[PDB]
């Protein structure tokens, strides 16, 4: 059966059909009325599997892959083109270009946390290269699992762009088939197993996997602004994003300074009890549900710490001189636990997040434009966003990607296109004349 | 022990001294006077290890590495320098660019066909992108080996860049190591292992694997400079050039005089009796001596067929009428035997192609630009050259590299440094000020 689903893509785009760029535009206008059309109905998926509202919804997912879409749709036809290169003295009177063209069959599996924009933002990319697409769902975000099962068929073509419902079991079944490209979006530890079964068929694989992303904040830095952004990006969705300051790093004399900040940005946000307001989240399920909250325990609560194990509810709390050693701070925190460890100096923040796996993201926040680039120069991580937060991954114009545990690969804008696709180099001589070879054939000047 | 070779580097790597951008230039010098000193001796173990004389050498493997340090010396400072992107309405007073940065260790392992250039070329980009590099160099050409392994504690860093010599047991536990990248040019069977030991460390990999790289003449084309082309291409090295055409394409019309054509030739570059020439190049070794040879059992023997086992010779033998289910039109030829497959069309040249595993190269021999771009169009391989053959492989504008089972991932010019370095998209927002984003931050919208 899944077999079959695999077959019935690859021999459609055996067809040719996707080569005509007039079709690929029509599939992403498919794609683009599928959105408007049922805009209801994925905010009240995305209501029940994570709690948003219709405007944290749209917002936060669905309103960037519009503005994918629209990128996309109108610069197609300029990035199909054959990209000319730079010609050497040898070939001045040759021809050297770029061809890009479809890989065939590219496996999108998505992740839970951001179920609709983590499956169908990749697949812009994947469909504007003309490659058929088999999309596997989170099956832990089943209501957005079964809706995108059957809004897809809709709207799209029904023998190229498939989705393939499943948990672990009919994921590695699918995993043993035979795919031109596979993009994950998940953790370290099953990005793993991804690549493993990728090996076994040399296809090519795009991962976004995560990891701790610090933020640093210095002491020349408007406290006021900073705190009323590094909140906003960390209790976005209940602390459930890829591309979320996990933990703060800075001096201790800010330390409390910061405590206050945040919990007013907090109070502005969601009031005087976050469990009031309509804008924040529920976490996924029980399972993390449990280990969220596990992880607040032997630990300095300074604001927050209740929690409603029926909502799935997790105050929005903050905990401060945090021992990097402990649990908060030996795994990615999914949810809505801000750590605030401190360091002595600039230096001792750089040693100390260099002596850690590459994150998925970095931010650095302050006046000192030197201290920026010090920063940035001296260390490693997928992304970063100077004196902001989260902003970088909704850049056309940025790749978003990661490197070491984070990942490897990048998708966003053109950089999804050539990643879903072959770039091919071309040297054409259809000159079969002027023959000024000689020199290069033997025998060997005696 | 290889463990502890893998901690030198990767220590040293730590140590930041490749940052210096100066310190590259000089490491990149450094290897370049030992190319320019060690000519003689790198001749020397060619010439041992593949019977390839200083013009063979030279012309077809050091003078390309010289050309690439060459380019990356010149321009790797503009390479270096932080790349700016196209701002978005919503950024336009932002910084918006991409950082480039080393990755760490790179393990390149190197094939015996061309064993000083499948080295140390992927190897300029290594250094170029401030990595350090630990070279496994192939042990079928023993020769190039020690001298490798000797050469290089001589000019380059003896923390940063370090050679390991060994089989397949030294390779397996050096492949338990952990590595940021890990180049590899070899077969597909043993790229499958190398991609399933990276998998355990989450490591991108790049492969430059093979395949059957085929030749389609067609009959509107200038037969006697096209086989003049193509003969050059498929003896260079014995036949064994990872790019060479493997097998020729044509309409029977022309299957005589494309063999007239060739042996004629094959006169003018080795004379009446190739093994009296100092230009044609020896089998690396027994094993290989006897696949090859036996792939002319069976055959229609149109031209040579003769071979000395002693010097591990095998004349540069032609085949025609040779059917696609025969041996040598089911492994990739690594030998001087070509063979002709007939085919009746144009339509029926491109099903044939797309009909079996994609090529690292496809070559086009026409006057008709018309059947240049429709077979370019509707197949697919890792480069592509249209009235000659290899050089596509020889322009650093051009990146090299193949697709599905010839391999994933491209190494030549710039492309190489973009290959080892981390691409870091950053998006600087100094600006703690003008924060016009209210609009954002909850709570949403009555
Ligand atoms: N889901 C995300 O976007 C995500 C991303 C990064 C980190 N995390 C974090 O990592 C931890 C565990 O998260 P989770 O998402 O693994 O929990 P989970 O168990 O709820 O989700 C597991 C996902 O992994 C898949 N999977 C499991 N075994 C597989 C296998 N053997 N082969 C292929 N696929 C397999 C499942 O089918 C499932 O869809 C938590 O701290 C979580 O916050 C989650
Ligand atoms: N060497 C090349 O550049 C090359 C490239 C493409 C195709 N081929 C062709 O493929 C066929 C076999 O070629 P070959 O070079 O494999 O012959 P070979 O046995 O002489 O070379 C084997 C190489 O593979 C390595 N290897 C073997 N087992 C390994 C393992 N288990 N893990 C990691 N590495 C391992 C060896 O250490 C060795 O360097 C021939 O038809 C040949 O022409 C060779």
């Amino acid at each position: 059966s899944i077999s079959d689903t695999v077959k019935r893509a690859r021999e459609a785009f055996n067809s040719g059909k996707t080569r005509s760029l007039q079709f690929r535009i029509q599939q992403l206008e498919a794609l683009q009325r599928m959105i408007n059309e049922n805009l209801k109905s994925i905010s009240g998926a995305l209501a029940s599997d994570l709690g948003k509202n219709e405007w944290t919804s749209y917002y936060e997912e669905v309103a960037h892959v519009l503005e994918e879409l629209d990128t996309t749709i109108k610069e197609l036809p300029d990035w199909a083109e054959d990209e000319p290169v730079a010609k050497t003295r040898q070939t001045q009177q040759d021809d050297l270009y770029i061809h890009s063209e479809p890989l065939g069959v590219v496996l999108v599996i998505g992740a839970w946390n951001y179920p609709f924009n983590l499956t169908i933002q990749p697949m812009v990319g994947a469909v504007a290269a003309g490659n058929a697409v088999i999309l596997k769902p989170s099956e832990v975000s089943g209501h957005m699992a079964d809706l995108l099962a059957t809004l897809i068929p809709q709207y799209m073509d029904q023998n190229l762009y498939l989705v393939v419902k499943g948990g672990v079991p009919e994921t590695t079944e699918l995993l043993k088939e035979r795919f031109d490209h596979i993009m994950y979006t998940g953790s370290t530890a099953v990005g793993k197993i991804v690549m493993a079964a990728a090996a076994k068929h040399l296809t090519p694989v795009t991962l976004e996997l995560g990891g701790k992303s610090p933020c640093y904040v210095d002491k020349d830095c408007d406290l006021d602004v900073a705190c009323r952004r590094i909140a906003w990006g960390k209790f976005m969705n209940s602390g459930q994003t890829c591309v979320a300051p996990d933990y703060i790093l800075c001096d201790p004399s800010i330390q409390n300074q910061i405590v206050e900040k945040l919990k007013k940005s907090l109070k502005d946000f969601y009031g005087e009890d976050a469990k009031q307001s309509r804008d924040y989240g529920r976490i996924i399920n029980d399972r993390h549900f449990q280990r969220v909250k596990g992880l607040i325990d032997n630990q300095k609560v300074a604001h927050g710490g209740t929690w409603d194990q029926s909502s799935r509810y997790i105050a929005p709390t903050i905990l401060v001189d945090v021992d990097p050693q402990s649990p908060v701070m030996q795994e990615e925190i999914f949810g809505p636990v801000m750590p605030i460890v401190c360091v002595r100096s600039l230096e001792e923040a750089i040693q100390f997040i260099n002596q850690r796996e590459k994150p998925l993201a970095l931010y650095v926040f302050s006046n000192n434009e030197k201290v920026i680039k010090k920063m940035i120069a001296e260390t490693s991580s997928g992304g970063v966003t100077a004196n902001d937060v989260i902003v970088h991954i909704t850049v056309p114009t940025l790749p978003f990607g990661g490197v070491g545990n984070s990942g490897m690969g990048a998708y966003h804008g053109k950089k999804s296109f050539e990643t879903f696709s072959h770039r091919r180099s071309c040297l054409v001589k259809s000159l079969l004349n002027e023959e000024a070879h000689k020199a290069r054939y033997p025998p060997s000047p005696a």
